[PDB]
């Protein structure tokens, strides 16, 4: 109860920023995650010997995939601590609690495929659900690890704030489907816009959370440059992974998926900064001002794929 996790003192500083990179030591980042859940939280929210179980149990239900593993994971809620730390006073303990599990879990078993690519495949998980495929699967996982002996971090709640938490991290997997990011971000629009948004109605917290997923979810795109450039490699060797997957099927993929057509990358990126995060990242700044940082440097980066395709790199 007394044992606080303590970083050095460059992570204890850079931690605090939307830009920090976690780095390539893996066994730090369970430490990082729960130095992270202390100060977001309190080091009450969370038994320590549970909370370690279900760290280490997510862990390892995550694969050795290029982009989509246990390095997302940590990213991904490292990305909603930074949010939640310069919007303190916004959000519920309970909202708190759930949506830094819900990052640490929002890609538990993925296989380094889209939804889309399980459709044409028609792998079973298309069968037993046929919206946000990998993400009802994300969730499914969740509570399976949750019902582990030993492993229950929730258990202090009461039933109700056990049900509210529970639909916390399920709305909030469920938002990283893309495919549903257009619209939640087309009604937010609308609503900021408009001036009825109302953080005071759940449905609308429920929208404004989602977007915050999708922040997190994409914020490799938020980071230094040479971050950023090294871990679109990955996001590409999935893409290119699945774009030789379709081929087998005798299905020829998207551009963006198909390894011979890397020269089209750089545009892209251009297509996909101006279509998905720069959106995301705007709307979302203009809810939660504190968040500008991450559509500064979303925008930092856009000027950087620019220079990739004028020759200057
Ligand atoms: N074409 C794409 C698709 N999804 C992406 C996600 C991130 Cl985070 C970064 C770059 C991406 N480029
Ligand atoms: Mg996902
Ligand atoms: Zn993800």
């Amino acid at each position: 109860g007394l044992m606080q996790f303590t970083l050095p003192v460059r992570l204890c500083k850079e931690i605090e920023l939307f830009h920090f990179d976690i780095g390539p030591f893996e066994n730090m980042w369970p430490g990082i995650f729960v130095y992270m859940v202390h100060r977001s939280c309190g080091t009450s929210c969370f038994e320590l010997e549970k909370l370690c179980r279900f760290i280490m149990s997510v862990k390892k239900n995550y694969r050795r995939v290029p982009y989509h593993n246990w390095k997302h994971a940590v990213t991904v809620a490292h990305c909603m601590y930074a949010i939640l730390q310069n919007n303190h006073t916004l959000f519920t303990d309970l909202e708190r609690k759930g949506l830094l599990i819900a990052c640490l879990c929002h890609d538990l078993d993925h296989r380094g495929f889209s939804n889309s690519y399980l459709q044409k495949f028609d792998h079973p998980l298309a069968a037993l659900y046929s919206t946000s495929t990998m993400e009802q699967h994300h969730f499914s996982q969740t509570v399976s690890i949750l019902q582990l002996e030993g492993h229950n971090i929730f258990s202090t709640l009461s039933s109700s704030e056990y049900e509210q938490v529970l639909e916390i991290i399920r709305k909030a997997i469920i938002a990283t489907d893309l495919a549903l990011y257009f619209g939640n971000r087309k009604q937010l629009e609308e609503m900021y816009q408009t001036g009825s948004l109302n953080l005071n109605n759940q449905s609308h917290r429920d929208r404004v959370i989602g977007l915050m997923m999708t922040a997190c979810d994409l914020c490799s795109v938020t980071k230094l440059w040479p971050v950023t450039k090294l871990t679109a490699n990955d996001i590409y060797a999935e893409f290119w992974a699945e774009g030789d997957e379709m081929k087998k099927l005798g299905i020829q993929p998207i551009p963006m998926m198909d390894r011979d057509k890397k020269d089209e990358v750089p545009q892209g990126q251009l297509g996909f900064y101006n279509a998905v995060a720069i959106p995301c990242y705007t709307t979302l700044t203009q809810i939660l001002p504190p968040t500008e940082p991450l559509l500064k440097a979303c925008r930092d980066n856009l000027s950087q794929w620019e220079k990739v395709i004028r020759g200057e790199e």
